[PDB]
DNA sequence: GACCACGGCGCC
DNA sequence: GGGCGCCGTGGTC
């Protein structure tokens, strides 16, 4: 290689050397380009930041973040990485990518633009004839990169005094149930440590054992064993609150404040592109992915997610994108009409299996198909079935058989791409993303089992996330074509905002902009709500 | 202080 | 139970 000054030709190979992973705190310490076999670095990262026109390299989509809080909009271009995680959902990390394909991955802001060049070479080549794939990274991966590095870059705005106030009522609420429970056991004892309650349920009190740890063994204090032991002893109840209280507080109320951008007043999640194996997204430091909506507790702390004033947030929804996923998926035209007729899914599928006339009087039999339906998604046993809804190991063999007289095909679109897996060596989505699993043709009728859930989800999942992402690359021009922003994204969902005028001018056309992604057998449906925070925004 | 395994749990 | 990521507890360097 050899050594030139700063200034790099047009369309090089990016490299720097962040102070830290969120690009939104780091501190760009290198910068750096590649073309042909010459190594150009910048004496100054942030200056040099202004000579190119885009990242084209490894985590391009983040040095595209932090010249996008510099000012600078500098978008996110090709980039090696996205293309392993294409052919290798496996492949989530530059360490491994490059330990993998031809490199190792270095702390030199040079080195790794010398690094991605001979890295997306390697790669763009390896792509030889892979048509569906390169569908992908093209119509989806590359673009979307960049509406995550400016999803990154706006932020969110949180209403902190509040989460302030929450989190001294809570405290104390927390506090009259830890001294409620050091008294059920007339002595006090760390409550976080589940050894110490280990200790004091099973042993101290006669409480039934129910069962052990995966790792280590123990006597598991899980949520399911609690609420297993609701009945016998009261103490029970009590510690299952103060297990919501703490989660709540610990991961929410707490820490969010303090991750505040201090230049901009906004929570600044990191959403991680190559980082899931059915190729999904996840959010890190922070993760707004998991904000808390079923509890009241959890409620109220949705509500401090609130919108720039004079503005709104849209919050939408695709309806069920799994199940209606997996009827396009399967063929079943029986399901598919379910979802065309308009109708009720949980109900009608309900109102078939039970030969029921007509969809009336099943009141309990409703609450059955959607554990059906979510079961078939992922294959749940009858037992977890009788275990999970009341019934017994003879009644949950009978319903997933009167469930499949109904869906026949989806039983087997199972079973084929379950075969297809073992012959290949992959399943793959509706666009052509595909995920090993070798473990198809293990002998251990444990492992094997589990390949196969695995093996046979990533479909309606990767596919249903490819939908999304085709939507999110979509929609985002025509958002800034309104002057709008993309907050947050959710797996299937979708939270935006919008100035109180064109707020609900917006909603509209973001809904039919995804509803209509890539239109299947079937109607997509979307749910849209509109508010000054989360929660309101009929989330 | 930086960082690991593990049980436990928040969202999809 | 399919997919993620954060949190104390306990314990290492």
């Amino acid at each position: 290689l050899e050594e030139a000054p700063w200034p790099p030709p047009e369309g090089a190979f990016v490299g720097f050397v962040l102070s830290r992973k969120e690009p939104m705190w780091a501190d760009l310490l290198a910068l750096a380009a590649a073309r042909g076999g010459r190594v150009h670095r910048a004496p100054e990262p942030y200056k040099a930041l202004r000579d190119l026109k885009e990242a084209r390299g490894l985590l391009a989509k983040d040095l595209s973040v932090l010249a996008l809080r510099e000012g600078l909009g500098l978008p996110p271009g090709d980039d090696p990485m996205l293309l392993a995680y294409l052919l290798d959902p496996s492949n989530t990390t530059p360490e491994g990518v490059a330990r993998r394909y031809g490199g190792e991955w270095t702390e030199e802001a040079g080195e790794r633009a010398a690094l991605s060049e001979r890295l997306f070479a390697n790669l763009w080549g390896r792509l030889e004839g892979e048509e569906r794939l390169l569908w992908l990274y093209r119509e989806v991966e590359r673009p979307l990169s960049a509406v995550l590095a400016h999803m990154e870059a706006t932020g969110v705005r949180l209403d902190v005094a509040y989460l302030r106030a929450l989190s001294l009522e809570v405290a104390e609420e927390i506090a009259r149930l830890e001294a409620e429970v050091f008294r059920l056991a007339g002595h006090p004892f760390n409550l976080n440590s589940r050894d110490q309650l280990e200790r004091v349920l099973f042993d101290e009190l006669g409480l039934p054992a129910i069962g052990k740890t995966e790792k280590t063994g123990k006597r598991s204090t899980s949520a399911a064993v609690l609420e297993a032991l609701r009945e016998a002893h009261p103490i029970v109840e009590k510690i299952l609150q103060y297990r919501e209280l703490t989660k709540l507080k610990s991961t929410y109320i707490d820490p969010l404040p303090d991750l505040i951008h201090p230049r901009t007043g906004r929570l600044h999640t990191r959403f991680n592109q190559t980082a899931t194996a059915t190729g999904r997204l996840s959010s890190s430091d922070p993760n707004l992915q998991n904000i808390p909506v079923r509890t009241p507790l959890g409620q109220r702390i949705r509500r401090a997610f609130i919108a720039e004033e004079g503005w709104l947030l849209v919050a939408l929804d695709y309806s069920q994108i799994e199940l209606r996923v997996l009827a396009h998926l399967s063929g079943d035209e029986n399901l598919i009409r379910v979802f065309q007729e308009g109708r009720d899914i949980h109900t009608e599928t309900a109102s078939w299996m039970f030969g029921v006339p007509r969809e009336a009087v099943d009141p309990l039999m409703r609450r059955a198909a959607k554990t059906i339906n979510f079961g078939v998604l992922y294959g749940m046993s009858a037992h977890r079935l009788s275990q999970e809804l009341a019934i017994p190991y003879e009644e949950a063999q009978a319903f997933i058989e009167r469930y499949f007289q109904s869906f026949p095909k989806v039983r087997a679109w199972i079973e084929k791409t379950l075969e297809e897996g073992r012959r290949r060596g992959y399943v793959e989505t509706l666009f052509g993303r595909r995920r090993y699993v070798p473990d198809l043709e293990a002998r251990v009728k444990s492992v094997r089992e589990a390949a196969e859930r695995m093996a046979f989800n990533m479909p309606v999942q990767g596919t249903a996330a490819d939908l999304m992402k085709l939507a999110m690359v979509k929609l985002f021009p025509r958002l800034e074509e309104m002057g709008a922003r993309m907050l947050l994204q959710v797996h299937d969902e979708l939270v935006l905002e919008a100035p109180k005028e064109r707020a609900e001018a917006v909603a509209r056309l973001a809904k039919e902009v995804m509803e209509g992604v890539y239109p299947l057998a079937v109607p997509l449906e979307v749910e849209v709500g509109i508010g000054e925070d989360w929660l309101s925004a009929k989330e």
